[PDB]
């Protein structure tokens, strides 16, 4: 009931008691571990108050006023609001706490050493897609900060009945389009082929190229979603060059500076925020390994190995690995030479171990998803490979949610 | 009760029903996933017969004579032997089945496409450490096969009372020694510093160098273990050169051809074989990434990056990654140019996916430990990174066991 996690590169042992506070379930059982399943699986007033109480008890505990008078009155006040409306409203402070701790609690996120320095934009007064556009533009501008990127989240009104959701239909605020071709190939980002055509369905005039920034498809208060184009000046992009290979620029690769996930759901005290785009900055491998080198993505190991004049005749020449390192040196170099925030997988994984020690010390644990924390290349030469991690579900939290076009009564 | 695993690089879906046959437990619960914990945790006649029956039922099922007369007689015969002796003896055929399926069931093993082509050496008539030496030498000679390596297992007598165990005290039949220095550094393999000194305690005269093959410490029928030196001619080694960098030979690196784990316990029908050294061949990354480049192992990223004249001033130059690829190209090249069996992580992981499809098809599942199946470099450019895997414990199985010097009443 007081579990131990060991680091086998350092022989460091941390004791986890925070998992005792875990509420949700993991997918694993006593007889089957589901740690590698990608996705693991209306709210009534009866279920709502325990969740509110739990949250308010940790909120008031954190500001060193647990059991104080303001706590009991707020507990009473939220119960009375749940009785009347079968829901309730968070104070601005409780909203900022919840979002920060949802990030703190995101076990798949290696970037959490920064969780307390999160900028919370309260967009709960928003009523229209245009207002969402406005809020999102201000989010992008603020988080981008001329390349000195800043963590931020914009929180649209919470789900109520269920038929009146706010959704950003983009999976990220800034993504490149993906078009299939006559010959069945894929121009741009294959990940977004369906979403690109959804925008073309709703009326997007596509500039059928590679790195075309998709429009925003914004649904407000359950209404049908509406297209908006982010001002190009707000979309900071990095052309990818290599510090040695001058042909690398001829690849014409570029990526956007700001990673901003917009398809997740934020849970705070049983309240559900279906539109809560959050942004930080990139770990280099996200672009250089996954985005560029996944087979089902841009898939450029082919061309880079060619230009490096690599032995591509069999697997065992490791030409794939060799080109993968050059690509990631190029992403990091390009971002840093442009003063656009980025972190290499070595710095970020070391920071995550330091983060883990802090959390185990000043919190009794740190839920962590090894499958997702270990970077997609160079696993074992980073310290997280050798770090045992306990995964468990704490709340406030970020949850997955269906794509809105699969669920929306149209 | 009929779980689905998806490959997200291929959109392939496999349905797992074999997990229903799972007996042991995983360490995970509904509320906590332990998929990244390295190690997860006398036998009476009462518990013994269900385990025998279970095993014999799958054995006779596999030879298409389940419920036949020979099955019932063997079930009766083993029950009568458990009644009399509170244990029993496997037929040679049942021993070969059990070992093969223990390997088939090893969820952390990416090499299992070969599980049915395993050479089983029955050493259950062995009574002394010298007989163990003999058997082990013949194992090494056979499995090595002049570089055309062959899978094999040597199975010493099963545990009886518990105080009469056969143990190989080496973690692998062939490992390099590790010596600490006056300046507290480490010559050779730091992994084996304690075991190297244990041999020096029992009387090994150490040639305090780098790649000194350790002696065998063999315990037979519970007696104190005894030192034996494998004939050098039986120990096949590969000098590590690079196909491009001629200074690479000046590193003077070499590794042994034959990976043969000797510290695990083989469970077959409730019977426990505490000495069961098994060998196959190397996946390249085991040597080139873990053995050479773990901080707590040979730790040669330092020197290789130096000779490559790499920018070693900060992490973000990826000099560590770059040197890691060159080292693994060198291991694969050196082994292949010497006709010593080796498999690169690309070929082995592709084979494991093919293996998985076979098992799900002709067996309903394949327990798999993603944390261990994904190679320690280039994770996501291999197909197992994108493959969801269910981990669960099937028997016959290979289990960990305490190091014998921690348990042996001396
Ligand atoms: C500040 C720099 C940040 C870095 C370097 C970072 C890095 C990462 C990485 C590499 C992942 C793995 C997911 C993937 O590979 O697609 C991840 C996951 C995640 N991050 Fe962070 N992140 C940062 C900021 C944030 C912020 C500000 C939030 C929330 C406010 C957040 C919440 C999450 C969540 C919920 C996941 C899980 C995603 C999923 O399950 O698909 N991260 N992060
Ligand atoms: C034939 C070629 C083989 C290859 C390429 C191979 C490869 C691997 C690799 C890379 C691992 C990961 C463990 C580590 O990184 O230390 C592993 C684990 C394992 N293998 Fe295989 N193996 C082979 C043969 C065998 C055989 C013949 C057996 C048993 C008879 C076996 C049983 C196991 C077991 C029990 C584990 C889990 C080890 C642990 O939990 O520490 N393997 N294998
Ligand atoms: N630095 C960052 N990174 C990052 C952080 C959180 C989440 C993500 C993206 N996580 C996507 C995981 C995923 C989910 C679904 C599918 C998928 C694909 C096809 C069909 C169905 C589902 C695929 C993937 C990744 N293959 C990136 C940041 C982005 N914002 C703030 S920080
Ligand atoms: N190709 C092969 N590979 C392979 C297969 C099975 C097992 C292994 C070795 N698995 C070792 C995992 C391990 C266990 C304990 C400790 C440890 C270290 C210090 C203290 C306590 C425990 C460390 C490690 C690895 N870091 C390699 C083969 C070897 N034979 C036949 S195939
Ligand atoms: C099958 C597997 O769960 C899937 O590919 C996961 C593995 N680990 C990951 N880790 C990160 N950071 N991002 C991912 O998309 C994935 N994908
Ligand atoms: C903490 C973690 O479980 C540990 O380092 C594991 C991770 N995955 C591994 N995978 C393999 N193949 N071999 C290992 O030694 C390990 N070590
Ligand atoms: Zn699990």
């Amino acid at each position: 009931r007081f579990l131990k996690v060991k680091n086998w590169e350092t022989d460091v042992v941390l004791t986890d008691t925070l998992h005792l506070k875990s509420t949700l379930e993991t997918g694993c059982t006593e007889h089957i571990c589901m740690g590698s399943i990608m996705l693991p699986s209306v709210a009534t007033k009866d279920q709502l108050f325990p969740l509110a109480k739990e949250f308010l008890d940790q909120y008031y505990s954190s500001i060193k006023r647990f059991g104080s008078k303001a706590h009991m009155d707020r507990l009473e006040e939220v119960n009375k609001e749940i009785e009347s409306t079968s829901t309730y409203q968070l104070k601005d402070t409780e909203l900022i706490y919840g979002a920060k701790h949802a990030w703190r609690n995101a076990s798949r996120c290696v970037g959490r050493i920064q969780w307390s320095k999160l900028q919370v934009f309260d967009a709960r007064d928003c009523t229209t897609a245009h207002g969402m556009f406005n809020y999102i533009c201000n989010h992008v501008k603020y988080a981008t900060n001329k390349g000195n990127l800043r963590s931020a989240i914009t929180i649209f009104p919470q789900r109520t009945d269920g038929k009146h959701d706010f959704r950003v239909w983009n999976s990220q605020l800034i993504r490149y389009a993906g078009y299939k071709q006559p010959d069945g190939s894929t121009l741009g980002d294959p990940a977004n082929v369906q979403f690109t055509e959804i925008c073309i369905q709703q009326g997007w005039k596509a500039p059928r190229g590679r790195f075309d920034v998709l429009p925003l498809l914004l649904q407000a208060n359950g209404n049908d979603p509406e297209l908006f184009q982010i001002p190009p000046e707000l979309v900071l992009e990095v052309p990818i060059r290599h510090p040695k290979f001058d042909w690398f620029k001829d690849l014409g690769l570029k990526w956007y500076g700001l990673p901003a996930v917009s398809n997740m759901l934020l849970e705070i005290g049983g309240l559900e925020f279906s539109a809560c785009p959050f942004s930080g900055w990139y770990m280099g491998t996200e672009i250089g390994v996954r985005d560029y080198c996944d087979n089902s993505r841009y898939n450029i190991l082919e061309e880079v190995a060619k230009k490096m004049d690599l032995d591509m005749r069999k697997t065992s020449s490791l030409w794939k690995d060799q080109a993968l390192v050059e690509i990631n040196i190029a992403v990091l170099y390009s971002f840093q030479s442009d003063k656009v925030t980025i972190v290499d997988h070595h710095s970020a994984t070391e920071s995550f171990i330091k983060h883990m020690e802090n959390e185990y010390r000043c919190r009794g644990g740190c839920p962590a998803d090894w499958v997702w924390i270990v970077p997609p290349m160079s696993g074992s030469i980073t310290p997280v490979f050798h770090q045992e991690m306990l995964n468990y579900r704490l709340t406030p939290s970020f949850e997955y949610q269906p794509d809105p076009w699969n669920t929306h009564v149209w």
